[PDB]
């Protein structure tokens, strides 16, 4: 017989990590 | 002959990009 | 008989962007 159909698409990746902190606030 | 079986699932996607930087902190 | 297996599937999409980071620390006095 002919080759079978293509495989399923890969699972989507995991969500990225949370971003880094913002800089210090401005001086008082 | 009938078609062969489906192919293997694709490779899992890579992790998403890290999140954006947080905001600036509060004024001192 | 049945044929050979099909080709592997396409790679997955890259994951979603991470959540925004937290505030920075308070500024100095």
């Amino acid at each position: 017989g002919p080759p079978g159909p293509p495989g399923l698409p890969g699972q989507r990746g995991e969500r990225g990590f949370p971003g880094p902190p913002g800089p210090p606030g401005p001086p008082g």
